């Protein structure tokens, strides 16, 4: 809400349960952080095998280039000799 | 639920509170780092679909150079 004066409020929301609740609501922040965590697993192996195939993709996108741009200059030079 | 019995329980409660603030600073980290995790990995998506087009049409155009290559291999 405001930065400071919220960790304020919340910190003493903390303060007024007891211990069990405190257990029993961080059970479940644990919860929420292992779900998460396996997400981020999934997310960092679909972003690796996707980097992979534009690399893949960018060297054949260089290897024609190149392959194209000689070709190119080579039927301007043989054209011109006409 | 009871290997937590003890875990967080031989703590005092002022360790606990400290243990929940920075365990919520971290879930929330993290949902920026997957937020960023999505993103990336739908925008390299677009990439490839961008990366797969202008291969199809570099291609057409090799095909082209190629012909034309050899139409002036054979006036030779």
């Amino acid at each position: 809400d405001f930065s400071e004066t919220y960790e304020r409020y919340h910190t003493e929301s903390l303060q007024n349960m007891s211990k069990q609740e405190l257990i029993k609501e961080y059970l479940e922040l644990e919860k929420s952080l292992s779900r998460m965590e396996d997400e981020n697993n999934r997310l960092r192996l679909e972003s690796k095998r996707l980097d992979a195939r534009v690399r893949e993709l960018e060297l054949e996108l260089d290897r024609l280039r190149a392959e194209n741009l000689q070709l190119l200059t080579e039927n301007e030079l043989h054209r011109q000799q006409e």
